[PDB]
């Protein structure tokens, strides 16, 4: 997975 998938980039 990415690194900011938590919420910082909810959309993506």
């Amino acid at each position: 997975y990415v690194l900011w998938k938590r919420k910082r980039m909810i959309f993506i």
